[PDB]
């Protein structure tokens, strides 16, 4: 995903932006936000393999489950006494544990447990397309999706800057945001649009305290003319 | 009062008559000039004559050093460096009479600030706070179990909002107590609404909602 999504002071700069520039950021950053979504992996790689043998996964019609093998096979230790559902055992129980694999020039190399789960799921990540994984995810890309918004360096402190109660309230608008299961991208892109261009000061103390100021002063200067 | 420890106070607040709302407000503000803690290695070292504390213009000076005297050890200044670093250690000690008697480090410190507190009222100890008021009283209206969970609930911005609008409340030094008061009456009328995320958003929608039906009247 494109380097400006990632600005930390996104919200701020957003309204600051001509509503080409608008619709460019809020189109991108939708995109971005299913491009990135997660699925469970554990699951889905383990419901993919489970009962087949080590050369049975490495050679699978699914790409992301090849990725996956590919780097798990690598530590013997890892999965040698099914194999992927002991592999997943031992690597997370065995987190800063070191497993053994051979380099590529006949050397000796450990990799922590963790690191090898992390890698293994980076591959399968790597590995499959936006469509195959939405279908995956089903109606939670919800939930993932709002799982990436949350993760942007733009939402750091949200929660804690604004509150429980308003980040729930973006929660709810965010979830409310899918109208038809087939509008989910143009749904969000209108969503982020809309609070991008106000820089989603609807769910901020300063924002909504504005507003109120605004609304005061508006109302003032309306009943002054009467 | 048995209100003011309720910590559901700021939802039953708003459904308060006249009366109870003002009783209340005027409650909450004599528990955070009663419990509002003094500065006391700051007041007494910036009001430091060895022989003239002994009988001063402010009883609460001498009755503090009074006791940090009677240990042998801007001197009021290096015992209290000689006394935060004390704690277990036993300062020597002497009495007019022979008997020689002992009381370690901190175990003098407290009986020092002790007996400015018990020779100071409420009203004499707003006097001294001056402008720290504000931060002291604020320090005590947060302990609260009403104010608890305020910031998490309603963000960090929101509680530094309150903050401010409390510390701004005080107008004059003399006024502390009435200008509290109010600031605390009007809020509690409100639930403190103004800095909530529903407070604000009902906010916003009834004032769109007068704005809009004033409109169209054109
Ligand atoms: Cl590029
Ligand atoms: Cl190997
Ligand atoms: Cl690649
Ligand atoms: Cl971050
Ligand atoms: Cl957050
Ligand atoms: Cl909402
Ligand atoms: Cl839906
Ligand atoms: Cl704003």
């Amino acid at each position: 995903g494109h380097m400006r999504l990632l600005s930390e002071d996104l919200f701020k700069q957003s309204p600051k932006l001509s509503e080409q520039e608008l619709d460019e950021l809020a189109n991108n950053l939708a995109d971005y936000l299913f491009q990135a979504a997660d699925i469970d992996w554990h699951q889905v790689i383990s419901e993919k393999t489970r009962g087949l043998t080590t050369e049975e996964m490495a050679k699978s019609e699914h790409r992301y489950v090849q990725a996956f093998c590919r780097e798990i096979l690598k530590y013997p230790d890892c999965y040698k006494s099914s194999v992927i559902d002991v592999a997943l055992k031992r690597l997370q129980t065995g987190r800063e544990r070191l497993f053994t694999t051979t380099d590529e020039k006949g050397n000796r190399e450990l990799k922590k447990g963790d690191a090898i789960l992390e890698s293994a799921i980076n591959a399968a990540r790597m590995a499959i397309s936006t469509e195959e994984k939405n279908t995956i995810l089903s109606n939670n890309v919800k939930s993932a999706t709002f799982e990436v918004f949350c993760e942007l360096p733009c939402m750091d402190g949200f929660a804690e800057q604004n509150g429980k109660t308003a980040f729930y309230a973006l929660r709810a608008g965010f979830y409310s945001a899918f109208k038809n299961t087939d509008t989910a991208k143009q749904d969000i892109t209108k969503f982020m649009k809309d609070n991008l261009q106000a820089g989603f000061s609807g769910y901020s103390y300063q924002g909504l305290t504005n507003r109120v100021a605004q609304l005061e002063a508006q109302l003032a200067a309306l009943s002054a003319k009467l």
